[PDB]
């Protein structure tokens, strides 16, 4: 969705710590290789972004919820969840455990 | 912009710490306030999203830009980025400087 879509009511940024940037792309690789086709049209998901940042050593995903309620609902609860991070978590190259960041969108600037 | 618009070739993600949610509100209010206009007709400029943490503690910019040159020169080399950093950096209520990390999007999980 647009960054500013009043639709997003909640946003998780996730943190992976990785070893460097083969295991950035094997694991982006991963996460949009099929494991999560679920996810798609689970009511409430808007995007999962994935990102690979500059210096190597980490992977962040910025995912875009309607609400809090429809990300406890509809992948929280679901037992998918487990065996996504199970599967994120399999990856030769993963340091430690993913960091999240919950929030909520509270302002934004577009170009004029 | 889309989080997957093919024009978003750099993003940074920008943490402020701060003592709660009602500096969580003046550091979002100052940041989108008026003065700040001129960061909308940079060139390479595509979006700045602030978001509030749940928990009180943060405010997060999810920044996208066409390029890392965008927002290091045409942004970071405006004298009026020295002054926003400046007005960002006295606010009372803020815990520490606030960290950026630099990333690249790589892929992306949509709905249909």
């Amino acid at each position: 969705a647009e960054v500013n879509d009043p639709r997003v009511g909640f946003v998780a940024v996730v943190t992976f710590p990785v070893d460097g940037p083969a295991t950035q792309h094997k694991l982006v690789e991963l996460a949009t290789g099929g494991v999560q086709e679920w996810i798609r049209e689970v009511p409430g998901f808007l995007s999962a972004t994935y990102h690979a940042s500059t210096d190597g050593t980490a992977v962040v995903n910025y995912a875009q919820w309607e609400s809090e309620q429809a990300y406890r609902v509809n992948f929280g609860a679901d037992p998918r969840s487990a065996e996504l991070r199970e599967a994120l978590s399999s990856l030769p190259g993963l340091m430690g455990p993913p960091k999240a960041v919950f929030m909520t969108p509270r302002g934004a600037i577009l170009p004029s």
